[PDB]
């Protein structure tokens, strides 16, 4: 079912209806043609502007959309508004960007004349997920309007006001309807639109079993996919990092959003030198946390976003400890009907231990001790996983060259990740493949169209 | 079944012996270290001097691999010379654009210091097929061996020599061993090596049956992919063509390699104040035919590549008919051992027939009629398929126009299909995603990795 309920009180704020089998055939017929429209007539400008005026809304109505997030998802308002902030930024971007990202590209060949286009395919179906429920669709929504690709999508069940006002917002701003429309369908269903000729393309965030699941789907029908899948990224404290800078970080960098981020700093990876100073400060900045309302201005850390969401953080850290790891911190529960998990640090985690290889999508720290640079990075590599990760270190080029020697499509230096619109996002292994945002996450459903004359 | 029977006679030249579970597992292993080992190690001038090397041997050698695809698949010896020749400046390509392409890409960015690197991945499996079996290896070995992707490939059981013979070609060139290893695997095995960790990207060229069950393995195992598949290229006469270019053209646009070729000129589209003296240009054109022996110089049509290539296209030239279509040339048996389908032309094909959006992968002409350009512009859109195709009007900025409305990811001006190592080459629909060769077919299976240093 489709239903907001808001995590900080487990109560139920909306319910929304399925759409029909006809509902979801009209829609894929309006998006088809649509699509038509926008290769026949130029109509670049009119989406220039109109991307522009979603980024004008989203100023105008920040706390709005702001607020639907957190009753939707439990994220602390403050978050969501800087998420609100983030799309506006990516909307101006590639509205900015429009002209030169659609410009042709001229071939160098001695045999005749060549270059290529990048033009529109068709209809994307978009699956986003709800750990940034505005931002994952603005990545897709808004390079795939300015190339002219209308868009369908399909949202997590838990965050379908967001899904919802999405929509509303893209035709507020003047948008022709069918430029993305929300889709409350079951599975089922979206096998039907992935089968669909209309249909192109598939992009998907969220988790890897549903980008199995998808993935699997399109490749039977012949589609196109991106996947934004999750990660468990490596947090490298090199034998030269400044501990002032590193204990600065360190909140947001496990944290953020209840540690509910496919780029959260899960697995710390520390010198043994360092190993019993590193614990003690992870220790500190995690008991500076005060959960609670996340409207509350006060409040730096939300309830997690379900029920469900916080029994598998609980029975992962369980686990952890069944299979031998430290309590170092925390794991203490919290009386309260909404979805909260103490921040919980864990160590001592061994090979033979299933959380040594699993992704936590929520507030536990994870440290790994090592003994040398090279382990660091071996032991940072051995994962099925390779998103994000930070390196921390005062010569910068040292970190730049343990960066690169890291299996992962991300690296942030002496920080914890973050994401602006001129920076491509993706990752390798499990946690995906293609890129989202800069130029790089712009032409990933355009064909590119070779025009050549031979001498 | 990986078998070589020389479709001129239909002789058996050799058997293969499958590769046993053992065997896969110890080449997968050798994949993976040697990627490790350019990872953690800087070999390219080595690889650059061996991909040359490549080039060299071909060039040496050009009749020896001429004549082991002959044998294997048919085609004509002077058309392997051909093939040969384009996996010559393929290799030499690659090897010459080698730093140009691995170069670091600074993003810019006022937030603090950017770029992203482009490296390798791991293991990639080529999954490639008869039609040009020594082109369609080269398009993918090339960029993968200079990005440091060693490379597994799966062939057509009717080309085991071709296969087994490139990675000769790559050994006696000086690369190290793991570099491409020929599989003669079951379908069973591929599936295997698809799920296996170390492998991390899949590209295939070949048919969409093929396609969609190589993909829908890739995907359930989240691995990333490229799709080249067939074509239905419409080829569109406009009312200003000049006629003496196109009679000089059409032999090969449509019997080139016995028109089985995913860009064979399939559909010809003709205005009605032009059908007649079209039907008789291509009548004209295609009794020149001399089928035969595909190694004498004066042959001139090939037999297809299998007996089964033959009962299908002879299949599909009678449910043409039996649907209504009309004979205008050909469709006479040979009398002949060989895999040989006579030069066959039909025209009146109507929505409702079957054939008028079915790939014929033989010499068997198509010609559409239009009563204006633009309905020839939604005749050519109104395919499942969209690789290639030919705009011929002497008007050479009108073609370029009249192909940008052309929902396809190639269009040739005044000219049947080619290629070049500087030439993008993929398509949309049916047809595939991802595109080969030129820079775009660098970067299919690289990691994109940004490094972000905040101010």
């Amino acid at each position: 079912a489709y239903q907001t309920i808001y995590p900080y009180t487990n109560e139920v704020l909306h319910t929304f209806d399925n759409m029909t089998d006809q509902g979801l055939a009209d829609v894929l017929e309006r998006a088809h043609l649509l699509y038509k429209k926008w290769r026949k007539e130029d109509h670049l400008e009119e989406r220039k502007a109109q991307l522009h005026q979603v980024a004008n809304i989203l100023r105008r109505d920040r706390d709005k959309y702001a607020e639907i997030m957190t009753k939707d998802m439990g994220k602390l308002f403050t978050e969501a508004q800087g998420e609100v902030d983030l799309c506006a930024d990516i909307a101006d971007y590639y509205a900015d960007k429009a002209d030169e990202f659609l410009m042709s590209t001229p071939l160098e060949t001695d045999s005749g004349q060549a270059y290529y286009l990048k033009q529109s395919t068709g209809v994307i179906l978009a699956v986003e997920p709800w750990n940034f429920p505005y931002y994952q669709i603005m990545r897709v929504f808004a390079p795939n309007f300015i190339v002219g690709n209308p868009m369908v999508l399909k949202h997590a069940s838990i965050c379908p006001r967001s899904a919802q006002s999405f929509e509303e917002l893209v035709l507020e701003a003047g948008a022709e309807a069918g430029s993305i429309t929300n889709l409350f369908i079951s599975y089922d269903q979206v096998s039907q639109v992935i089968a669909d000729k209309r249909v192109v393309g598939v992009c998907l965030t969220g988790s890897e079993r549903g980008g199995a699941s998808i993935a699997e789907e399109a490749g039977k029908n012949l589609k196109k996919t991106t996947l934004e899948l999750g990660g468990d990224d490596a947090f490298i404290i090199l034998d030269d990092a400044d501990w002032d800078q590193l204990e600065k970080v360190l909140y947001f960098s496990r944290l953020y959003n209840a540690g509910q981020v496919c780029t959260s700093s899960k697995r710390f990876i520390v010198l043994d030198k360092d190993y019993d100073r590193f614990k003690e400060l992870l220790t500190k900045v995690f008991k500076t946390a005060k959960w609670g309302d996340p409207m509350d201005p006060e409040t730096t850390l939300a309830p997690l976003s379900s029920a469900q969401a916080k029994a598998d953080v609980l029975d992962q850290i369980k686990l952890a400890l069944d299979h031998g790891a430290e309590l170092v911190y925390g794991g203490e529960a919290i009386d309260h009907p909404g979805h909260f998990v103490m921040p919980t640090i864990i160590a001592g985690l061994t090979k033979d231990n299933p959380i040594y290889y699993q992704e936590i999508f929520g507030p536990v720290g994870e440290i790994y001790k090592v003994s040398s640079e090279e382990e660091a990075i071996e032991v940072a590599n051995d994962s099925n996983y390779g998103l994000g990760g930070t390196i921390f270190s005062s010569n910068q080029e040292h970190a730049k060259a343990v960066a690169a020697k890291i299996e992962t499509g991300m690296s942030f230096i002496n920080s914890g990740w973050t994401s602006l619109p001129e920076l491509p996002f993706g990752g390798i292994k499990h946690s995906g493949y293609g890129r989202e945002l800069s130029e790089l996450g712009f032409t990933s459903f355009v064909n590119e169209h070779l025009i050549y004359i031979p001498n």
